[PDB]
């Protein structure tokens, strides 16, 4: 769990997250080839605060272990300790965003609905952790194989309370807005309940099978009217949800699978199930047939 930077060997580019950009490095102390395959994670501004929130994701991940959670390896402190980079397991399929859209071929609503459990099943895990996630979208899930997928992506996640089931997040800017529950967007209340809500928008994604124009930023701004910018869009998104207005059935989607979606979407926070009702609900879908 302490990598040392001489022996990490570049490989590729992957995608470009919050604190910084990622890349997939072979860890070889025998210097030979041979080693194992991992995922670096580096921060660009090493602020004061953007290394607390850093020092904080490495906690965080550093404190799972899941089947349905990415892998925390260790850290590594290059350039004569003065720099830190979180080194993480390497998952070669990318992200469930990329692969629903690469992959199709291998992909029927079986696994869909596998995927769904899997996430599910890794969201009741944070959950004994009092973690909330916030950030619940298909580009932060991330595919071990066409058999797993594991949740990632915990730069955002938060730890309630001893005792309070929310946490307000001082000021959401830049926010994903169209994975939000409506207590988000109208209070910066997150909790368990705003995470299902999200994970009702994950699912809507898996069954849309990322196809062209039906996106939950499409489909929203479509239903809000395209010609909208700035802060209309936010005004127009809280005052569609506030009153019914949520994203349609994908087509081909079972009514059933609409169904889990529309509860996840209850504006009444309580009246969501949990995600242990959630997996029960899925594998049970699953094992009938
Ligand atoms: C963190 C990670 N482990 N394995 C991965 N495989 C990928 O294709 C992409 C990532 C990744 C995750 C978050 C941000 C950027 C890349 C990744």
């Amino acid at each position: 769990t302490q990598f040392e930077e001489r022996h990490l060997k570049f490989l590729q580019q992957l995608g470009k997250g919050n604190f910084g950009s990622v890349e997939m490095c072979r860890y070889d102390p025998l210097q030979d080839n041979t080693g194992e395959v991992v995922a670096v994670k580096k921060l660009q501004h090493s602020t004061e605060e953007h290394l607390r929130d850093f020092e904080r994701e490495i906690e965080i991940l550093k404190s799972l272990q899941h089947d349905n959670i990415v892998k925390y390896k260790g850290v590594c402190y290059s350039a004569g300790r003065r720099n830190l980079k979180l080194i993480m397991e390497y998952l070669p399929y990318g992200s469930l965003r990329d692969y629903l859209q690469k992959h199709k071929e291998r992909i029927d609503h079986i696994k869909l609905l596998q995927y769904t459990s899997q996430i599910c099943k890794g969201m009741e895990y944070l959950g004994t952790k009092r973690y909330i996630h916030r950030d619940l979208a298909t580009r932060n899930i991330l595919v071990e194989n066409e058999n797993r997928v594991k949740i990632g992506d915990f730069g955002l996640t938060k730890v309630l309370p001893q005792d309070k089931e929310f946490f307000k997040v001082k000021e959401p800017g830049e926010s994903p807005i169209f994975w939000y529950a409506p207590e988000s967007l109208t209070e910066s209340k997150f909790s368990v309940a705003s995470d299902v809500w999200s994970f009702g928008v994950v699912l809507y994604e898996l069954f849309t099978y990322i196809e062209k124009s039906k996106s939950p930023p499409a489909e929203f701004m479509r239903m809000i009217g395209n010609d909208k910018q700035g802060q209309s869009i936010v005004t127009h998104l809280i005052e569609l949800l506030k009153n019914n207005g949520r994203l349609p059935r994908p087509d081909g989607c079972p009514d059933e699978i609409y169904m889990i979606m529309t509860e996840c979407w209850n504006n009444n926070v309580n009246q969501r199930p949990s995600f242990r009702d959630l997996a029960l609900r899925v594998d049970q879908i699953r094992d009938n047939m």
